[PDB]
């Protein structure tokens, strides 16, 4: 079970709701599962002060938050204000819609350089930055993945939220990929199929992750299709 | 091993809140099971199977158990619910002395025997009024002991502790007679010593941790 692993501390991906009453049930589940940290999605749906009061009550910490690229492009100052309203989360690029995906190696380089500029401004405001990949960043140009192109061009203020299932599915070894990102990994992300309860060669991946500097194993439960 | 699976007790729809939003929250929290409360079996089987969530318990009021039990059996089997749970007693239905709590346990034990012959199990969910004591014994122990082991406890540990009884120790008196632990979601993170409650619950044979939305 991924939740019973103890190489990396566990964090849960949590979808925020407008109703702070129903948000409390999600936090009570984490308390009983022994999970103390969350990565938030849609955090702006709820009032910051209401969410802060509930997190404090349940001793849960927001360790990162999904911020779409159009918000980083359109008003970064507002992103900074919104994220700091709840504390100190890593600002994480969650996904790229098809229309935002570069087409060639030079485009992926330019995109990483763009993100590196945001990472500098976020850093000046006291916020870190991460990038969460899926499958389209695994495309390769002359032997190098789009993901490595953009992270290398962005510089070490941008860390990887590495989705290792997509790394492996593309035919790259996840542990070796983590070696190339030594000191530039924020977390490992994985889908969790195990039912909630009280409390891919993971046996090599999680040690490689920890040696690279990963701080969190972020687990996600999905809606069925 | 040392984990209790978590189920959620469903709640009524207030404001705009839909039922499917309830199930979607549970999917995203990873909760695989629900305890239902008081819409047709056709409608709720369909939504539960589409969200891949099973019913593990259903709150059935005492007046239904007393009035039409064969109908209770039919309705529970229609949604695949395996456990009939008495959720509450209104003040007028609460026995007044030790003899009355014993007689009430015997009554419930008769329903548990009939439910068992129909292939269904039975549990009893307490609040605070069952924690009253007669010559050292709680009303809750009187009724469970008198009902026999076909009636199990859905033990509300907050009300046990609030009455001055250690919930871990109380679970020890109910070894093999505990269906679930019950708790609400509005409690601050550490009143209740979950470091002792959870192993006691597991040792006693609890099958579920059931979370109630205040
Ligand atoms: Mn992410
Ligand atoms: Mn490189
Ligand atoms: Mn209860």
């Amino acid at each position: 079970k991924l939740d019973d692993s103890k190489t990396l501390p566990i964090a849960a991906q949590m979808y925020t709701l407008r109703n702070a009453g129903t948000l409390e049930e999600q936090l009570a589940i984490l308390n009983r599962a022994g999970v103390s940290a969350v990565e938030t999605v849609d955090m702006q749906k709820v009032s910051a002060s209401e969410l802060n009061a509930l997190l404090e009550k349940h001793k849960i910490k927001v360790i990162s938050s999904h911020v779409p690229i159009d918000k980083l492009r359109g008003n970064l100052d507002e992103v900074i204000t919104e994220q700091k309203a709840v504390g100190n989360p890593v600002v994480t690029v969650p996904f790229l819609k098809p229309e935002d995906r570069p087409k060639d190696a030079a485009g992926w380089t330019a995109f990483g350089k763009e993100l590196g500029g945001y990472a500098d401004k976020l850093s000046a405001a006291g916020l870190s930055m991460a990038y969460h990949n899926h499958d389209f960043e695994m495309v390769k140009f002359d032997g190098k993945t789009a993901l490595e192109l953009l992270l290398d061009a962005a510089g070490p203020k941008l860390q990887s939220e590495l989705d290792v299932a997509w790394v492996a599915r593309s035919g790259n070894d996840p542990a070796e990929f983590l070696g190339t990102l030594n000191g530039r990994v924020f977390a490992i992300h994985a889908k969790d199929d195990a039912p909630a309860g009280t409390a891919l060669d993971w046996k090599t991946i999680l040690p490689a992750a920890k040696h690279a500097g990963a701080q969190w194993f972020i687990l996600e439960h999905d809606l069925p299709l």
